[PDB]
């Protein structure tokens, strides 16, 4: 599956990037992606 | 010595990471840690 960022007050799916994403501590309820890793997570 | 991150409202030492650290302009009062360099400080 593929994941896209969207705005809060209007609906527009957009690519996930560093600007709209923040690094946070690990958690169980966070989704775990085997592939299609977003640029921030991908290394 | 070694430095650990702890929360404000409850006491539990944690490993330091980029999630809970902010890059700031250097100041004299800060700690000049020659050894045991925190992982976010590594270049």
């Amino acid at each position: 599956t593929e994941w896209y960022y969207t705005g809060s007050s209007f609906f527009k799916p957009e690519p996930i990037t560093q600007a709209n994403s923040r690094y946070v501590s690990s958690d169980v309820k966070f989704e775990k992606l085997e592939n299609n890793l977003p640029p921030p997570l991908l290394e």
